[PDB]
């Protein structure tokens, strides 16, 4: 729905600790701008997206581009779904 | 390289006049965020990818992907002066 929403649904697949481990980050910043209504920053997304390079498109504008390399969470849980 | 420093160069690409008519964040917002050495938030992303949806990879991560449309204004200007 935004991309800060976007980056709320990959803060909780990451958890804080994997983002606290692979960035400058801290988990009280973090866990501000996931569950305070606050602004999120680049410098958040600079971790996420650099984590997630396969979720990048869809994380800045909420499109997927498969044969591109380019997915979602919900994209590959719905692979997933329709592979079951 | 930061994914701030990429949304300013489109800040100026675009003008702030035309951000203001493009979106809902006001002509200090954007003065603020282009020109103080403050924080930039997914909010102002979402004005900047919205108008330029070419260059949103590039935006998010500095990558671009040619081939499935993704470029960025200095990968155009090469294109453009190697096309000649």
């Amino acid at each position: 729905e935004s991309i800060q929403s976007r980056a709320r649904t990959l803060i909780d697949k990451a958890g804080i600790d994997r983002l606290v481990r692979h960035g400058e980050i801290s988990h009280s910043r973090w866990q501000s701008v996931r569950y305070k209504d606050i602004r999120m920053s680049t410098e958040e997304l600079e971790v996420l997206q650099s984590l997630f390079p396969h979720y990048r498109l869809w994380l800045i504008s909420g499109e997927v581009m498969p044969e591109a390399g380019q997915v979602s969470p919900d994209f590959e849980e719905a692979s997933r779904n329709l592979a079951g």
